[PDB]
C-alpha cells in the first residue's frame, strides 16, 4: 500500500468521524509494515485559531495506563519487584484484614475485589488518600472479578515505584520517556510546551483535565502523534529498544494475566487473539460491559505476549478521547487522538476500518 492509498482510507474514515462527532481537532498515526504515517485534522485551540499539528499535545486519559503497564513491567524486570508482593510490603499502613490476600497482581489488573473506578473527587490530598484505601471494603475476593478502575492500577503505579527510590513522574521520565525517545510526552506540561497543548472540548467549552489523586498513574498523560507513534511502534516491537529491562517490561505489560470472556489483561495493555470479528472489539468497548464487574480467570503462569494479538486500550478525560490498537503480528498499528470524547464503540469501528483496509 501507497502513501496515497492509506491517506485515502485514513481520511475517508475519519473526516465524518470528525463530523459526526463534531470533533475540533485530531490527530492520527497509522503505523504500516513498522512505519509510521501522520495525519492531523482541525483546531487545537477554536477561539484562538490554533491548528492541529504533530506537535500538538493530546490528553490520553486512560491510555496512561499503557505507560504504567510498562513502567510496572520495568520494575519486574529490574528484579526490583513481583506482582504476587502483598500490597502491605509497598504501603505497610493498609494494616486490616481486607488487605492482607491483596497483592501488587490484583491493582496492576484490577482484581482486588473491587476497587471503585474513581478516587472519589473529595479525597484530595496524602492523608484522605491513605484513610480512603484502609477503609475500602471488598465485594468480593482478591482475583475473583475483575472491575476496571483507576483507584486500583493508579494505586499500582504508585507503589511499583517505590523501590526505585523515584517519584513517579521521574521513574517515569527516566526509564521509559527518554530511553524510548518520547520528547514530546509529559505528565506535567511545562509552560514553554503550554502552546502546543491542545484544548479538550466539553459542551463546546475548553477544558483541560483536573487535578486528582494518583492521576500521573491512571490519566493524566499528554502527548503529540508522533511520540503515540513511537509509543505503538515500541510496544509492537521492541527487538530494537536497547535498555534490556525496559525492553522485557514492555513484553511483560502484554503478557496475559487473566481471561475476562474474549479479552486478556495485561499491564494497562489489553489483548484479544487474532484474527477475530469486529463486533468482539466493537462490543466489548461498550462501557456497559468493559466498565462492568466480570468474573476473572487467572492465567497462571501469566502466558507471555502473544503475537497474534489486537492489543489496544481507550483512553479519555472530559475533552479528549484517544485509542492505540495494534496487531504485533502484521506490524500494524494506529493511534487515534481527538480533543473531544466521543463512544469507544465509535472509535474502535473506525480504527478496524481503517486497519481492516491495511492488512
Amino acid at each position: 500500500k501507497t502513501e496515497q492509498q492509506i491517506a485515502d482510507i485514513v481520511n475517508r474514515t475519519i473526516t465524518p468521524l470528525m463530523q459526526e462527532q463534531a470533533i475540533p481537532g485530531m490527530a492520527v498515526a497509522v503505523i504500516y509494515q513498522g512505519k509510521p504515517y501522520y495525519f492531523t485534522w482541525g483546531k487545537a485551540d477554536i477561539a484562538n485559531n490554533h491548528p492541529v499539528t504533530q506537535q500538538t499535545l493530546f490528553e490520553l486519559g486512560s491510555v496512561s495506563k499503557t505507560f504504567n503497564g510498562v513502567l510496572g513491567g520495568d520494575a519486574i524486570a529490574r528484579g526490583e519487584i513481583k506482582l504476587s508482593d502483598p500490597v502491605t510490603k509497598y504501603w505497610p499502613e493498609l494494616t486490616g484484614k481486607q488487605w492482607q490476600g491483596i497483592r501488587l497482581l490484583h491493582l496492576a489488573t484490577y482484581t482486588a475485589g473491587g476497587l471503585p473506578l474513581q478516587i472519589p473527587d473529595d479525597v484530595r490530598d496524602k492523608a484522605a488518600l491513605l484513610h480512603f484505601y484502609q477503609n475500602w471494603q471488598p465485594q468480593w475476593t482478591p482475583g475473583a472479578k475483575r472491575l476496571y478502575a483507576n483507584s486500583s492500577i493508579g494505586l499500582f503505579g504508585a507503589l511499583a515505584v517505590k523501590p526505585s527510590g523515584m517519584s513517579y513522574e521521574e521513574a517515569m521520565t527516566r526509564r521509559v520517556l527518554q530511553p524510548l525517545k518520547l520528547a514530546h510526552t509529559w505528565i506535567t506540561v511545562p509552560q514553554n510546551e503550554q502552546k502546543d497543548y491542545a484544548w479538550g472540548y466539553r459542551e463546546g467549552k475548553p477544558v483541560h483535565v483536573s487535578p486528582g489523586q494518583l492521576d500521573a498513574e491512571a490519566y493524566g498523560v499528554k502527548s503529540s502523534v508522533i511520540d503515540m507513534a513511537r509509543w505503538v511502534q515500541a510496544n509492537m516491537d521492541a527487538s530494537h529498544v536497547q535498555e534490556k529491562t525496559l525492553q522485557q517490561g514492555i513484553a511483560l505489560a502484554q503478557s496475559r494475566y487473566w481471561r475476562i470472556g474474549d479479552m486478556y489483561q495485561g499491564l494497562g495493555w489489553e489483548m484479544l487473539n487474532w484474527p477475530l470479528k469486529a463486533d468482539s472489539i466493537i462490543n466489548g468497548s461498550d462501557s456497559k460491559v468493559a466498565l462492568a464487574a466480570l468474573p476473572a480467570v487467572e492465567v497462571n503462569p501469566p502466558a507471555p505476549a502473544v503475537k497474534a494479538s489486537w492489543v489496544h486500550k481507550t483512553g479519555s478525560t472530559g475533552g479528549f478521547g484517544s485509542y492505540v490498537a495494534f496487531v504485533p503480528e502484521k506490524n500494524l498499528g494506529i493511534v487515534m487522538l481527538a480533543n473531544k470524547s466521543y463512544p469507544n464503540p465509535v472509535r474502535v469501528e473506525a480504527a478496524w476500518r481503517i486497519l481492516e483496509k491495511l492488512q
